[PDB]
């Protein structure tokens, strides 16, 4: 044949399009390499499966705080890519951030985030404004009800969606990431109570999305999808996803200038985002093709074909060389603080899961179930401590 193939499995399913034709830009300049692109549901659950079955993808895309990656870096998995020349175009030590023994295991190229989206025209029309405390999302919110407008587009049925909300939600009340994992995660067993201030504070940013009338009609059984065609139609005024949805929502081709902004804290000027590398590639140990891997890697390391990327899909990116957007922009309130201390950590990266958390998140906003939900937190905390 004289051609080896590689594969590359993605789980930026929103940026199927552009990184299949980046890739093709690839195998034009590489015609002895062809690169197959895997885009499978629950990507992340089909990765697990993948690497204990030992057919590890030559390129993964897999998020470098995961503890997956944390994981399998010091079984061996991934190859070590610390004396890489590529991994010097990746500039606010973004790749030294997420090192496993002082050892680069992953490229993040791209950095997520998290916050609300809004409808710039009709807060205009309606007269609102972006909130900067609880007190003052809360009114938001209520206006837009008076107002005869829905607030929120939920997405019931993925309640991955709420992630970075409820996970804001602690940041915010106790002070920032290591601050809300103090309270979560590293402290005593059934130490999560309902008369616990922070807890008290979690429930009331919470209850932002409870407010009487704040959810669309039908938003119980609402996909990830659905949401974004009834935000993108206008349907509702605010959405709560991470950066990765700006992409999806530009295509619906809406009739409206795009906004966000960061979850507010108590007070003015206590605004957090949580994100970490989004489009994040890691290299298999056990690959028979490592000099094409590597290349491939390289490759998305360059600024005229990042910018390709970015281009679309928008999100903070740490590739060097890179015309990133101004003020202007749709995530600008979203990543304002992006590669600082207000950018914090998923706080799964010191958890065993996440999909739990989604559950009781989500579950707040289905019952209301204040109690229920402290159960719940304790219930998924305790086996970490023990
Ligand atoms: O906060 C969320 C996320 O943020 C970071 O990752 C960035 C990432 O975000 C999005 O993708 C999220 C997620 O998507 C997949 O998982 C979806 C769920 O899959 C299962 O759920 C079901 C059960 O069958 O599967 C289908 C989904 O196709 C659903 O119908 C159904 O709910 C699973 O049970 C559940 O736990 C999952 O949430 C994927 O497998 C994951 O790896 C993620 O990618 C964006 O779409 C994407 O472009 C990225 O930007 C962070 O790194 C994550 O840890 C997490 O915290």
């Amino acid at each position: 044949d004289g051609t080896v193939t590689i594969e590359y499995f993605n789980q930026k399913k929103e940026m199927t399009k552009t990184l299949e034709e980046i890739t093709r830009d690839f195998e034009k300049e590489n015609p002895k390499i062809k690169v197959k692109v895997v885009n499978v549901p629950n990507a992340g659950e089909v990765l697990k499966t993948r690497v204990l079955a030992g057919d590890v993808p030559d390129v993964v895309n897999i998020y470098p705080q995961s503890i997956e990656l944390q994981e399998w870096a010091k079984a061996g998995v991934f190859e070590d890519l610390s004396n890489k020349d590529y991994l010097k175009r990746v500039k606010n030590g973004y790749a030294e951030k997420y090192a496993v023994n002082e050892k680069v295991y992953n490229v993040p190229f791209t950095a997520n985030a998290y916050g609300i989206y809004y409808n710039k025209d009709k807060f205009e029309e309606l007269g609102l404004k972006v909130p900067e405390t609880w007190d003052e999302f809360e009114q938001l919110v209520k206006d837009i009800v008076a107002k005869g407008q829905t607030p929120f587009g939920i997405a019931g049925a993925d309640a991955w969606t709420l992630n970075g909300y409820n996970q804001l939600a602690f940041a915010t009340a106790t002070g920032g990431g290591k601050e809300a994992n103090q309270y979560l995660r590293y402290s005593q067993p059934n130490a999560i109570k309902l008369s616990d201030p922070i807890m008290k504070d979690d429930i009331k940013v919470m209850d932002i999305l409870r407010i009487n009338g704040s959810k669309q009609k039908n938003w119980e059984g609402a996909g990830y999808t659905d949401v974004i065609g009834a935000f993108a139609r206008g349907d509702v005024l605010m959405t709560p996803n991470g950066s990765w949805a700006i992409t999806a929502i530009n295509e619906q081709k809406p009739n409206f200038k795009i906004g966000t902004f960061m979850i507010p804290g108590k007070e003015k000027g206590q605004s957090l985002t949580v994100g970490a590398g989004d489009l994040a590639w890691s290299i298999s140990a056990t690959t028979k093709h490592p000099k094409e891997a590597n290349a491939f890697v390289e490759y998305m390391t360059r600024p005229e074909v990042m910018q390709k990327y970015y281009d679309v899909d928008g999100s903070p990116t740490a590739i060097e060389g890179v015309k990133q957007a101004g003020e202007d922009s749709p995530l600008a309130g979203m990543t304002e603080y992006a590669f600082t201390d207000r950018h914090l950590v998923w706080l799964q990266q010191y958890w065993t899961s996440e999909a739990d958390f989604h559950t009781l998140t989500m579950n707040y906003v289905l019952t209301g179930d204040k109690q229920g939900m402290v159960n719940d937190l304790n219930a998924f905390f305790n086996p970490m401590k023990a």
